[PDB]
């Protein structure tokens, strides 16, 4: 998982490390330390934990694993497109 | 990592479990077993190994972590768009 993706998504949500960890199911006594460890690259979450974090942060989980900034932005944006916008992109992509 | 993403990307490349493992730097004696284990969900690769697999398979690594089929397809397709198509999508996404 890319640490800067996790940090960015948390900053965008506007929530603290402790609050993110807590909503992700971590004992609040350890919540902030655990999140800080992930964000500093000391430990990597497993895919199951990353999915929990992504759910709390309201992002597609694969955003956290996307090294390419342009693709990351597309992922983050797709996430919030209305159904007509998604259709247009889906159609544009069809057969390509 | 999603096992079906790994398997699909390997089938699309048209290469065997052994050849994928080998090009990914695994001792050929263990290559196919190791790949089969990943593809059957017995072990999960770490992000560094997933990046190696994705490089061999010529896909954005985050494809392997994308649960949503529509987003997966967008990722796989973006991967192969010409520079003008990418520009159009980038522009469409701007400010959204």
């Amino acid at each position: 998982m890319l640490i800067r993706r996790l940090k960015d998504a948390r900053l965008r949500a506007g929530i603290s490390q402790e609050k993110l960890g807590v909503l992700a199911g971590i004992d609040e006594a350890s919540a902030s330390a655990r999140m800080n460890q992930y964000e500093k690259g000391k430990h990597a979450p497993d895919f199951e934990m990353a999915n929990r974090l992504a759910k709390v942060l309201k992002i597609p989980v694969s955003y956290l694993y996307t090294p390419e900034d342009d693709l990351a932005q597309i992922i983050l944006t797709w996430n919030e497109l209305n159904e007509q916008e998604r259709k247009r992109i889906n159609f544009y992509i069809r057969k390509k």
